[PDB]
């Protein structure tokens, strides 16, 4: 996956976020410290807060990422697509975990109610734990694909069931 | 303690440390000119060469820090592994394989013996990180069994397309 897509992957509460454009941040709304009244420097005041279930975007009133372009980002994505997640774990290690999307679901994991794109591992059968799955720090990692020439981001890692096989991308 | 770090950069691509003293590769990857391997004397390395299966067993610990694992002949037809893919970006690429029948292919104009398997990862790559490349050879073939961790095998070839690859195996 491109380095420009790295670059945008920062770490952020008990998890990540994502870079879509100078302005604007997105990622999952329980990684989100719970009492915070400062992002980036910048008061709440001075910040448009959409939040959608566990899908929160932020809009800055002035550029905190100059060095970026602002990219595409889609309400989910088609039935079928293969996606990589961007999760970084510990060491400089990038795990761009392949992943095919299926339909918009309201599933309970862990008890909690879930509602977003569910996907299908395709590292490994019982991809259960951090080597060929997702762990609970990965919460707020992007869904991005390739099309034609240009690279789409479509939602936020959410959820894992306990087997790992299924993962729910929450999207705007 | 992870799967991970037993994934190691050797000659012209990869290997795998199945215990301390023990490291399997891809034949074709070995150089052809050295005196030392993880610095010890070649002298003192046990080398046993199947096809395009090489197994090393060193006379000290090398990577005391790790447990020794299963290693077995290939896995019986119809197992998903992963082929545990490490690039020089610092990417991880773990790709789920269904794994066939022991075989003989001409894969681009070479003939390589080995248990075949297809990529599930669909289409092409369609430059996503979804297939193998050429320098992706000596990966390990790896899958959880009740509670262990299984090798069977490492990476020896792919077809163009991408999707047929070959796993070669022990003895
Ligand atoms: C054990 O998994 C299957 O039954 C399966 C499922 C999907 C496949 N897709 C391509 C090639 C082979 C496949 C095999």
């Amino acid at each position: 996956a491109p380095p420009t897509l790295w670059s945008r992957v920062t770490k952020f509460g008990s998890g990540w976020g994502f870079w879509v454009s100078p302005t604007v941040f997105i990622t999952t709304t329980h990684v989100i410290p719970t009492s915070a009244k400062e992002f980036f420097g910048e008061p709440l005041t001075s910040i448009a807060i959409h939040r959608a279930g566990e899908f929160t975007l932020f809009r800055f009133s002035k550029k905190i990422r100059p060095d970026l372009t602002g990219m595409i980002l889609e309400e989910g994505c088609p039935e079928g697509t293969v996606c990589s997640v961007l999760i970084k774990r510990d060491s400089g290690e990038l795990l761009p975990l392949a992943v095919r999307m299926g339909a918009i679901a309201s599933m309970r994991i862990q008890g909690r109610l879930v509602h977003g794109q569910s996907g299908m591992l395709l590292t490994g059968a019982n991809a259960k734990g951090m080597d060929l799955g997702t762990i609970p720090g990965d919460c707020g990692a992007p869904y991005v694909y390739k099309r034609a020439n240009d690279w789409v981001v479509c939602g936020v890692h959410a959820a894992a069931t306990k087997s790992g096989n299924t993962v729910v991308c929450a999207v705007q």
